[PDB]
């Protein structure tokens, strides 16, 4: 099964960018599906605070569940300390010898790149593909796929500040992950 | 009383005219916001566009589930082409209790020099502008802006993609979508 996309995060809260890079890229590419991998300590952000796995998972399951080309890619909540993508594709790699792994990123990963682990080594095991967000940009001298979309300046911290702030989230997730965020007082 | 207006043609409605719209709602404490679709809009005489029983159509479905919407019929009787400016003096007149804020994007913000009346406009409304990808707001014209998470849909884009059988996913409402993909809108 060869062409699979695969969108790694934080997913903290997962969003209406997310499911657009992720719908765009496999429409784009032509892949088969698309993994949702949900971070068990991002590996860049490992001081901070961050909701628990269990809830993230539960947004992120909310956020994905209606749509039948999407799955969500357990590798990393199976594992201690910082998610390291090199390590988790080195194992998804092993584990899946028929797939060409297409991993999704936003302008702001795309930017952060250079400061991955293993980055050199990465870019020869995954095809990374790279997709615009307002504020970042797509140049990077790595050689990466480019996929043009619709762009949408959503990000989890600005709806975890506007939850906090009481402001409206309307048409920026999805209004069963919007449900479950009120429930529970996540963010406030 | 405060009232927000978003004129437009709405070939189709997306949600970028659906969250720019609770965005102003919601910053500037309006008490509603009412879609106002043209008969024939001032600055595409001719196009090609989208007869407007089937744009009302369309805008009906893309409002009707919000309380906090409703649209404003004003022109859609007489004449052609749709000037802003003699609607608002129409509405400013027949309800001098309320304060309009007309809102546009950032493509409209930059066009405003070539509205008709524009200076005396200006003076009738208020403009609010938000921001919208590939347009930032600059203009020597002094109206209010709201700070948005931008979202680059657009019209012209989702028409391309409904005739090239492109995914529209996420970019308007379900019930827009069946109605352009039952009466095969935008094909050819
Ligand atoms: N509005 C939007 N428009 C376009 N793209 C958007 C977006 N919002 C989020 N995104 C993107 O979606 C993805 C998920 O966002 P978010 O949930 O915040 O994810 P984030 O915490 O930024 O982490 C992104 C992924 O990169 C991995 N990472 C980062 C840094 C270093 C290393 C390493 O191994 O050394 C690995 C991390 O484990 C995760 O798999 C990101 O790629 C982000 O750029
Ligand atoms: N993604 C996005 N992000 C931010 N804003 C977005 C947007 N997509 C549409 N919009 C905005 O939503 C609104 C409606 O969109 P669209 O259907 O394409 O509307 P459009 O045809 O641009 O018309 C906008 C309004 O301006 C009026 N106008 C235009 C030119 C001259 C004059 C005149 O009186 O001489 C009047 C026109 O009759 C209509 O009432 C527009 O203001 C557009 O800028
Ligand atoms: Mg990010
Ligand atoms: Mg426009």
């Amino acid at each position: 099964m060869r062409k699979i996309g695969i969108i790694g995060g934080t997913f903290d809260p997962p969003h209406y960018g997310h499911l657009l890079i992720a719908n765009e890229v496999y429409h784009a590419l032509n892949l088969e599906e698309v993994w949702f991998l949900p971070n068990q300590i991002p590996p860049h952000k490992q001081g901070r605070d961050i909701t628990s796995v269990e809830s993230r998972l539960q947004m992120l399951e909310l956020a994905t569940e209606a749509e039948e080309h999407f799955s969500i890619c357990l590798e990393e909540l199976s594992r201690k300390g910082p998610s390291y993508t090199y390590d988790t594709m080195l194992q998804l790699t092993k584990k899946y010898p028929d797939v060409q792994f297409h991993f999704i990123i936003g302008g702001d990963m795309v930017e952060y790149l250079p400061k991955w682990y293993n980055i050199e080594a990465l870019l020869d095991l995954v095809t990374f593909v790279g997709v615009a967000r307002p504020g970042y940009k797509l140049r990077t001298p790595y050689p990466i796929t480019t996929v043009e979309i619709p762009e949408f300046a959503v990000s989890s911290s600005l709806l975890r500040e506007r939850y906090k702030e009481k402001k409206t989230c309307k048409y920026l997730l999805p209004e069963k992950v919007q449900v479950y965020i009120e429930r529970n007082g996540l963010y406030e």
